[PDB]
């Protein structure tokens, strides 16, 4: 069910939404999987996340010019590093309306970023005070506490089954919580129960680097940080 369109993979998970992935190419590493999303919302478009580069964002652009054919109206980035931001540049450049959380907009320059044209707040139970977050449509953001970092957010989709997990959440299989040089160990087991309860019925779960899958990813995540946690 994956299409190949230039160095990027794009997956259609619902109707009106599609995952896309990118791959990180340094001389250093192997291909490392980067998931985003696109939301068709009626006659525009919404993105959450970039590619790890401009050039790979500005091919995300293209696959939405070709195949979908309407404005992107904003795009949400859910955390301060290059796989989440790393194509900051691209949107702006294509007059896109960019959202990050103010933290994520606070790390940015230490973190080599471009921060994002607006700063999202959030109440004390984590649900993104509506004015910062002005004509959403079905996104829905959360911030669910300090986990994979101290930035990290998440969106659920309205009118479907997913929620998007970001970097905080890996699959039922995974063997570890990854590069963990950013995060809160005290506070990741909470943060993604947080994530689960906030949204309750979404029964495909969308995550950073792993396929998506059931609900059982946020309750293997959290394990493995309680595991963490206790060590
Ligand atoms: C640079 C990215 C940002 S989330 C990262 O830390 N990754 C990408 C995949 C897992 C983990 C790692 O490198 O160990
Ligand atoms: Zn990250
Ligand atoms: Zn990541």
């Amino acid at each position: 069910g994956d299409q190949r369109f230039g160095d990027l993979v794009f997956r259609q998970l619902a109707p009106n939404v599609w995952q896309h992935t990118s791959y990180l190419d340094m001389p250093g590493f192997g291909a490392v999987a980067s998931n985003g999303l696109i939301v068709r919302d009626g006659g525009r478009v919404l993105v959450v996340d970039t590619a790890w580069t401009d050039d790979q964002t500005a091919q995300i652009l293209n696959w939405i010019k070709q195949e979908i054919n309407l404005p992107v109206a904003l795009a949400v980035v859910t955390h301060a590093h290059q796989d989440k931001m790393g194509g900051m540049d691209a949107l702006h450049a294509a007059g896109i309306a960019t959202y990050a959380n103010a933290l994520s907009n606070q790390l940015a320059p230490q973190e080599g970023m471009v921060a994002a044209q607006h700063s999202l707040t959030f109440a004390a139970n984590g649900w993104v005070e509506p004015a910062t977050a002005p004509n959403f449509g079905p996104l829905k953001v959360f911030y669910p506490g300090p986990g994979h970092t101290s930035d990290n957010i998440t969106v659920g989709i309205d009118g479907t089954d997913i929620a998007f997990g970001g970097c905080l959440i890996k699959d039922s299989k995974a063997k570890s919580l990854g590069n963990l040089g950013d995060a809160d160990t005290e506070h990741y087991a909470a943060s993604a129960r947080a994530f689960g309860a906030a949204f309750p019925k979404a029964s495909m779960i969308v995550m950073s680097h792993s396929a998506p899958d059931s609900r059982a990813a946020i309750t293997h995540t959290a394990r493995m940080a309680d595991k963490l946690r206790l060590v």
